[PDB]
């Protein structure tokens, strides 16, 4: 799969309400979404996106529509 840095201020809308909207990605890519562990202080958080490469491509691009989408 591919790792795609989030902004720290934007993981909720990406994860959404109780993971709605992962849930929404996953399910319309085809792909599975985890955060990297890290140690709490960094400025961005890594979203490990899993799968072939067009659907994490895909994946990415939904994710990069939510931060522009939101000036992230
Ligand atoms: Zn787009």
């Amino acid at each position: 799969g591919i790792d795609v840095p989030i902004p720290r201020f934007a993981v909720g809308i990406v994860i959404g309400r109780n993971g709605e909207m992962i849930k929404k990605i996953q399910n319309d890519a085809g792909v599975r979404i985890q955060f990297k562990p890290d140690d709490g202080t960094t400025p961005e958080r890594i979203a490990q996106i899993t799968g072939p490469p067009d659907r994490c491509q895909h994946a990415a691009e939904i994710i990069t529509d939510l931060l522009r989408s939101v000036q992230a």
